C-alpha cells in the first residue's frame, strides 16, 4: 500500500473506545513539541485538512519536568477552561525551553497575567473543581493509551501517528505527510 501499519502509523493492540476523534499529547518540557508547535504548526495544519465534523483535542502530560510538569498540566487545564490556549501556548513553551524563566507555579501564572487573564480569574479557575476534572481527563486519556512519549497523536483511539517513518529533509513536506496521514486515518 502507500499507508502501511507500522510505517506512518501503528495500531493499538487494545483500542480505546469513546476516545476523542483527534487526540494530541504534548509537554512544555518536550523539545519536539516545541518544534511541533512553533516551527511546524502541526495541530494547525492537521485541522485544515480534517473532514468537517471533526473535533480536535490537545492534552498536557505529567511525566516530564517533575513537579513543574504537574503544575503545567493544571495550568493547561485552566487554559482549556478559559479558552485561552492560543494566548498562552507560545509563552509557556518559550518560558520553559527558550528563556528559562518558568521555575514555579508563580512563574506559570505570570504568563497568563501578561497574556491578559485577570489574576482573580486565573486563581479562581486554578482552584476550581471544573479544572480538577479537566486535569483528571488529561490523565485518564494518557492512561488509556499507556503514554510514555510525546509528541503523540491518536486517531479514534485506534491509530497512533508515527512521524519517525516520514521524510524530514523538508519541514513543509513532513507536515503535509503528517496531516494527510491524519486525514487518511480519520477516514478509516
Amino acid at each position: 500500500a502507500q499507508y502501511e501499519d507500522g510505517k506512518q502509523y501503528t495500531t493499538l493492540e487494545k483500542p480505546v473506545a469513546g476516545a476523542p476523534q483527534v487526540l494530541e499529547f504534548f509537554s512544555f518540557f518536550c523539545p519536539h513539541c516545541y518544534q511541533f508547535e512553533e516551527v511546524l504548526h502541526i495541530s494547525d495544519n492537521v485541522k485544515k485538512k480534517l473532514p468537517e465534523g471533526v473535533k480536535m483535542t490537545k492534552y498536557h502530560v505529567n511525566f516530564m519536568g517533575g513537579d513543574l510538569g504537574k503544575d503545567l498540566t493544571q495550568a493547561w487545564a485552566v487554559a482549556m477552561a478559559l479558552g485561552v490556549e492560543d494566548k498562552v501556548t507560545v509563552p509557556l513553551f518559550e518560558g520553559v525551553q527558550k528563556t528559562q524563566t518558568i521555575r514555579s507555579a508563580s512563574d506559570i501564572r505570570d504568563v497568563f497575567i501578561n497574556a491578559g487573564i485577570k489574576g482573580e480569574e486565573y486563581d479562581a479557575a486554578w482552584n476550581s473543581f471544573v479544572v480538577k476534572s479537566l486535569v483528571a481527563q488529561q490523565e485518564k486519556a494518557a492512561a488509556d493509551v499507556q503514554l510514555r512519549g510525546v509528541p503523540a497523536m491518536f486517531v479514534n483511539g485506534k491509530y497512533q501517528l508515527n512521524p519517525q517513518g516520514m521524510d524530514t529533509s523538508n519541514m513543509d513536506v513532513f507536515v503535509q505527510q503528517y496531516a494527510d496521514t491524519v486525514k487518511y486515518l480519520s477516514e478509516k
